[PDB]
């Protein structure tokens, strides 16, 4: 019987409002495009117009948004969060951004009288789904306490980390290292295959090996059937990785591989893989 | 007892002939530096002189040499494999080496009269002393049936990949993939530090998630602790970069990612670390 | 007479202030630093203590600002250029900055009744001293035909590219070339000395062929002479890759060698030369 | 009046002989394909049946091969170079091709009794047609002097760099900065496409400025003109930088930007633009 809002409902956010639903939340939900929301309101979601309305009415709200300009947009537009939020009320921005954004949109809430917690995750499409992410929130120590409930039935391990900024600086640096290993590890799986290797057998090598993990596991076997249904949508890879890229150019730190991999990525974009799954990047490779 | 000949007693080398030596296998051994060979040899081992007599003298001979010029030079070099090999005596070469290379040297073997089989391994200096290595063999069906005794006391997962030349692409391909991640590990590691984030609490979330794996497991806890003593020497994955680069080239696969985390372990290289582990290279982002 | 403003006394900027100086005009000037303004001042320059009151009292003035960072701050901050313009008097922006900041400058000076124009340069100190700059102009064409007499002192080849962000597109994409040649340059002589190849002997066999530029030449010679100090200071060409890549993932190009070199010069930047000459990125490939 | 062997009579071999038979030499030519010899021998050169041949009965014979696989099989194998040669004739390899092999050939030519110099060149098509190459030569001294007159209608510059490996390591680094610079250059020209930026502006900007150099300026308009007939084969570039990149590996020297340019060069050849100009590289950049 404890209320939330849902500001988002993309592949993440759909799936994360729908297991506050199924926990037996309240949930007033909101989506750019009203098809997504109409889908939760069946499922027993209230419907909102408006950020504004959502962040109004709900004591925690969280959001899940494609990126920095969208995150913005939300919380600064006409009849954005900004309009709505106040007088406690706490908002939870959940959405893969830089640090200067979250910091920008923490202060704006907070000089409206609410609360700002940063919280993006680790995790995908299926993750979601089973309640499974890793949640890496920064920000506002009583609202992060206060949306816990909310947490635990998103994901499975909850840090905190500290200031505002410091969750999308732990978010950034591990989806490099994602970004980075896929990129490798279809360099890979391509180079074998012009070898005259089947995938299989360099799968059942790599599983066996030191290098096994989840994701080679799953995204192995789906480039091997050439399946790229969408779970990490590739444009929002490409965008992370561009993120890296500023951080370690504000920090001072030269990232030659990860650089590498933006490129490789925004090659995939223009190739026309944005709305697929992030492993159709091999695609390019083989072609 | 099971006579079997090993060449190349370096951290792997030495390590898997102690197996053979330890299930009891009468083996002979050979190293270029003498001084390798002493700790063997006095477990029971015996010492030939040259790559020529050890081959002479065993039915199926091992090796484990750092790279394809010394796999090269250590067949085809005076009082070398090929000198000694004839009447079906069997050559394993386990060095890590292009393909052209490993077919070069079984076509010259089995010219000499001999039985060729390549096996690369997968699988560091611990699964080389726990015989937990992952072996990927690739050549005469017969001399992988008759080494197979010795395989299972130096492996755990053998398995067979057709004809010569299909072990060592492979094995590049994995290790491409390896030393890559390895890159990337580390530029988040050093990215995370400048941030200011705990090596820790990056350790922790990747540990939690889809990426987790033993290699990052254990390479982060000893990059934490600042720890880099060789395992998998950085000299030697660079080389392996090296060559799956060139296996790009030949096949007609552009590598951007693979060849960017080869010039980073050429220069982890330059700044004096080729005999540490490969996990040395986050000092260079450091 | 001709009366011009000029804000920003760096490398570039004081150079091209004298030049206006030079040819007799009245110079009003401002830079963050006052020490910077001594020189000029005393040339006959009268020194403003705001940008503000540059632009109040200028019909035409220049700015030659660091980064895109700086330009906003010169035109947005207290005292800025904002309080300042109006009544039709022309702010150029010849900052090296990227198509959206000096839009949003122009949108914001053109609001306040004043008019804008860009006009990022190609050519270092040298060129800037002897006034053979190439002027890549874009916006109010009126602004720039009375701007000319200004123009014609300090560049030699001046142009006019179309609407704002044109000239900043055209500057960024000729300056991601140079950098590219810089680390490409490098790379080769420093591998010529590893090899024990003498280095000029390399820069004769280069200057002999159908690579040879200007650039290559000088900034060769000065490599050679262990020379470098700076005419494009690290950091700035630096800054300027980093635009076109940014440039490069919103147009939807991949840009595998320039992100390469942005890379590379971050690398150079960490190691200490950021305030030397771009050529520095040569003693992070050697000893 | 001077008697040559020539060997190898592609692009550039090609035009080299028919120099040397344009100058009233008696020029004994060779070619895997026989078919290339034909235009040099109705201008009176002498066919010879094999490398041997060549070498037997020339007292300098020159050779223009595509690689270090080509350079070795006319040394080394059935009816090759060092079957023929001795008694002090000379054998001058002018392919581009690895310090290695380079002295590998040398060694076995002074063992036969034969003397060896490299002399790999700098320019393309057009400076071979004209008689305008740089010639990089380096090994035996009196070999050297007496290909002399043979060099003069050959080149325009001709210089000793010392012992054989040395004029190898030259071209090799000089090719890589001009592999790169290529990449960097076509990259800005599609960058610039893309931003909506006419090319002929693009052009003009970069030939007014301090890179504008030869190259850049006849292959700039030819991408313009989209005609990439072949002058410097494609895959002769990708071959130089893979050998660069090996060089740098065995000196010690990391080569970031040159081995990008390396991977961009051959993504051209697996669009199949292998036998067309080095400049198609162009046509990976934009689809
Ligand atoms: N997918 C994953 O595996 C994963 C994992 C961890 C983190 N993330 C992060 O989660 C966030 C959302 O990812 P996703 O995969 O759910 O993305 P998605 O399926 O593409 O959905 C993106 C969401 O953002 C909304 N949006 C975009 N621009 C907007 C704007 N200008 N105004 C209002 N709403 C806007 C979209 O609304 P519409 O429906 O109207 O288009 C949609 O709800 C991203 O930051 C992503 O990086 C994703
Ligand atoms: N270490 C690992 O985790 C790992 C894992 C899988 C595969 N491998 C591969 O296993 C092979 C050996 O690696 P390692 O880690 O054992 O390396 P190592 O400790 O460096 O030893 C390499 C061996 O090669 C020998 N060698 C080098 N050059 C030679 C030459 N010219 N002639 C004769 N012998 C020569 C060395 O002889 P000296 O003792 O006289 O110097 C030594 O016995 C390499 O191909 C490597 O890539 C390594
Ligand atoms: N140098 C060249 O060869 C070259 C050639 C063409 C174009 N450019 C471009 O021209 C522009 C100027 O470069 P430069 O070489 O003259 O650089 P510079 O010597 O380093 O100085 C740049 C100027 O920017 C000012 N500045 C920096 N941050 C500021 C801030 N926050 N507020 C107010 N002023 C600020 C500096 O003021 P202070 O004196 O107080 O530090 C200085 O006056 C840059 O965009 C550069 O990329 C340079
Ligand atoms: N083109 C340029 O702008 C330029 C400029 C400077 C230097 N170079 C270098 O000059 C050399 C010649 O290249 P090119 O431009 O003239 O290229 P090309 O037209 O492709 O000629 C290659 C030559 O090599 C021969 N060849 C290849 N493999 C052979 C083999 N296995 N056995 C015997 N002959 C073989 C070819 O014989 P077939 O006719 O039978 O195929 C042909 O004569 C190359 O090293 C190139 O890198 C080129």
């Amino acid at each position: 019987s404890q209320k939330f809002g849902f500001i988002g409902l993309g592949i993440m956010g759909s799936a994360m409002a729908k297991n506050l639903v199924k926990a037996g939340c309240s949930v007033t939900i909101w989506n750019r495009s009203p098809e997504k929301a109409e889908e939760l309101a069946a499922l027993g979601a209230e419907r909102a117009a408006t950020p504004c309305e959502v962040v109004e009415s709900c004591p925690v709200t969280f959001a899940m948004l494609a990126d920095p300009a969208a995150a913005e947009e939300v919380c600064f537009g006409k009849h954005g969060v900004l309009e709505g939020i106040g007088e406690g009320r706490g908002y939870v921005d959940m959405s893969t951004v830089d640090p200067a954004t979250s910091q920008r949109i923490g202060v704006a809430v907070v000089a409206k009288g609410g609360r700002f917690l940063e919280a993006p995750v680790s995790g995908s499409k299926k993750p979601a789904e089973d309640g499974t992410l890793i949640i890496l929130a920064a920000g506002d120590r009583n609202l992060y306490d206060e949306a816990m409930p909310g947490f635990e039935k998103m994901g499975k391990k909850i840090i905190h980390l500290g200031d505002v900024g410091k969750g999308a600086e732990m978010k950034l640096v591990v989806n490099m290292v994602m970004g980075g290993m896929m990129a490798c590890f279809c360099e890979g799986l391509a180079l074998g295959e012009k070898a005259g290797l089947a995938t299989d057998a360099i799968l059942d090598v790599i599983g066996a090996g030191a290098m096994a993990n989840p994701m080679f596991a799953l995204k192995g076997g789906l480039i091997r059937d050439r399946n790229f249904a969408p779970a990490f949508p590739l444009k929002h890879m490409q965008k992370d990785l561009r993120l890296a890229v500023a951080l370690g150019d504000r920090v001072g730190q030269p990232l030659v591989a990860s650089a590498a991999a933006n490129e490789l990525f925004k090659g995939a974009r223009a190739a026309g893989f944005g709305d697929e799954d992030f492993s159709a990047i091999f695609k390019t490779y083989e072609r």
